[PDB]
């Protein structure tokens, strides 16, 4: 009953997979420095725009003079039509709207894998690590439209990010449906900035959407943060590790694409909550996760936010080529792991398990002969 054991292959912080995935302190500090840069500029742009609104409260300035004031701020890094729109929105505000804007100071909170500590070093060329830093606009509760304006809020956050891109060589701006993004290719890094409306201080946490039908959706990122932290407490310290490993698998199997990180987390928590496993052998634990993921994904992976009816990964009847590919690779994973376990030699064991996680771990002495 001889096997190969991979517990150190997975967990070793020198040169096992944890060692290869976890950011160095310098890398983490660089991301925190990037976050601060964005936060300070967003703060500044809002103070600048408020200064113009303050002037208009004092005196009903002409549109031309408001434009001139806009053009001397960071908003100058938007397009001509975008600057005109900002000036027009400030010109068009009634007294109550203007007073609400003059009271607005954006707040910030990091979400995603930087926040709950599952951010992996990227693997393939082109792949990037990111930090997701949300900007929050405290304002009165609204049903349909806020008393400051979706359009103005997005223009000002865009102005912030674009002003930074203009000042930093090798930085590039990208608009997404749920965020503005600064990409820094040479640093294999981007920062995503989702924007939320919240009350002036979960049902009233509203994510801004860039294009389409709905300008807002109720999506409180703290629901996911709290669910995952609670899950780590409930299941144990290995949950963060196996979530990292499943994301590393995804990065190795797909250059571009694959299932979302949050779908992997949700399915893995469901499996570990409901299936016996042993944290002293994370090789066996990974095999157990891999055996059960196909069924989790085939039925559709539900969001931990119960108010979100949209699945994190759709059920089988809604699959196209991409979802079919994901199912195929999920089905292959337990077979890869099983073959690695019974390989003829340590070097073949390493070669095989690296077909799941990529050729990152090279130290075959992390794999030891065992019985199972
Ligand atoms: N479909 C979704 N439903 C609800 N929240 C989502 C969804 N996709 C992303 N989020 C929110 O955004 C956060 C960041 O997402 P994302 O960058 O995809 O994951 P992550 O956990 O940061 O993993 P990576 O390490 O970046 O791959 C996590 C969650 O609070
Ligand atoms: N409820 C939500 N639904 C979707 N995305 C969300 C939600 N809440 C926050 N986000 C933001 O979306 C970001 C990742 O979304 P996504 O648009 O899938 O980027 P991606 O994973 O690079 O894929 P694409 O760039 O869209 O192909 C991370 C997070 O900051
Ligand atoms: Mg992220």
């Amino acid at each position: 009953r001889m096997t190969w054991n991979f517990h150190q292959y997975y967990t070793n912080r020198n040169d096992g997979l944890m060692g290869k995935l976890v950011l160095t302190d310098e890398e983490k500090n660089n991301l925190k420095a990037l976050r601060k840069i964005i936060r300070l500029r967003t703060r500044d742009v809002f103070e600048e725009a408020k200064g113009i609104a303050k002037a208009v409260k004092k005196s009903a300035l002409t549109f031309e003079i408001i434009q001139e004031k806009v053009s001397t701020t960071q908003i100058k890094h938007l397009s001509d039509s975008e600057q005109r729109e900002v000036a027009k929105l400030i010109y068009e505000m009634d007294d109550d709207a203007r007073d609400e804007f003059l009271g607005l100071t954006p707040r910030f909170w990091t979400q995603g894998s930087f926040q709950y500590d599952t951010l992996n070093r990227p693997f393939q060329p082109g792949q990037e690590m990111d930090i997701d830093d949300g900007t929050y606009m405290p304002m009165p509760i609204f049903e349909s439209e806020p008393k400051i304006g979706h359009s103005l809020l997005i223009l000002l956050v865009d102005a912030s990010l674009k002003s930074l891109v203009a000042e930093n060589h090798g930085w590039k701006f990208e608009a997404k449906q749920t965020c503005g993004r600064i990409k820094i290719e040479a640093e294999k890094t981007h920062i995503d900035v989702p924007m939320y409306a919240i009350p002036k201080d979960s049902e009233n946490v509203n994510l801004a959407l860039r294009e389409g039908d709905r300008k807002w959706i109720n999506s409180d990122p703290k629901i996911v943060e709290d669910w995952f932290n609670d899950s780590c407490i409930r299941i144990g310290k290995h949950l963060r590790k196996v979530c990292r490993f499943m994301k590393a698998w995804r990065d190795a199997q797909w250059d571009v694409g694959g299932p979302s990180s949050i779908s992997l987390m949700a399915a893995t928590v469901n499996i570990l909550d409901s299936v016996a496993h042993d944290a002293s052998d994370l090789g066996e634990t990974m095999k157990i996760i891999a055996k059960h993921l196909p069924s989790e994904f085939a039925r559709g992976v539900e969001s931990p936010d119960s108010t979100d009816e949209k699945p994190l990964f759709p059920p089988s009847y809604k699959h196209g080529p991409r979802e079919m590919d994901i199912m195929s690779k999920l089905e292959r994973l337990p077979e890869i792991l099983s073959s690695a376990e019974s390989a003829d030699s340590k070097s073949e064991a390493l070669k095989k398990i690296n077909m799941a996680f990529g050729n990152r771990v090279t130290n075959s002495e992390l794999i030891v002969l065992a019985k199972a």
